[PDB]
């Protein structure tokens, strides 16, 4: 299963970005609250392309989620059926196969909102800006940063952005620079 270490970055991902409400469990609700954050961050109008794009992406990758985490049936991931569905996941990508669809769909989500301008570049200003509304400190999103752009190195662009972002969840390597991708660790 997960060690120490893989544990904790999946927590942290439950923790920070997924469980809006900070309640301890994934709902719509933490969902149609991303969205409000979102809107907010770029002001976007309640009733646009993007905001209602937005909503139906969420509830593709919401709907995902919840056939594959929600063993029970009742609406609602926990961190324990949160964990015990990433346990068997990860093992299941150090076997060969890719990774659940809602997954990549949400990664692809998370780059659009990023790349604020289009140019399929997140660039380190749009990076933090985002990151920092997510409660990570500016330092954290500029060490994070260079990391991931390798200082300045590469380019962080949709492709390289979901090869980090499989780094994330999965790598057990201390050493992997998809590790800082929501905002610097100290290893
Ligand atoms: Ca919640
Ligand atoms: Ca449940
Ligand atoms: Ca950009």
């Amino acid at each position: 299963q997960l060690s120490d270490f893989q544990r904790n970055k999946i927590l942290r991902v439950f923790n920070t970005f997924y469980d809006c409400n900070h309640d301890g469990v994934i709902e719509w609700d933490d969902f149609e609250l991303a969205i409000k954050k979102i809107c907010n961050l770029h002001s976007w109008p309640t009733d646009g392309k993007k905001h209602n794009e937005a909503r139906a992406d969420l509830k593709l990758i919401w709907d995902g989620l919840r056939k594959y985490a929600d063993e029970n049936e009742d609406e609602q991931v926990t961190k324990e059926e949160w964990l015990k569905m990433w346990a068997e996941c990860v093992k299941s990508v150090e076997k060969g196969e890719s990774l659940p669809e809602w997954l990549t769909k949400y990664m692809n989500f998370m780059f659009d909102v990023n790349d604020t301008s289009g140019d399929n570049i997140i660039d380190k200003h749009e990076y933090s800006t985002v990151y920092m509304s997510y409660g990570i400190p500016k330092s954290d999103c500029d060490a994070a940063f260079d990391t991931l752009s390798d200082g300045g190195k590469t380019m962080v662009t949709r492709e390289i952005f979901a090869r980090l972002w499989t780094e994330y969840f999965v790598s057990n390597d201390r050493g992997a620079k998809g590790n800082h991708l929501f905002g610097d660790l100290k290893l």
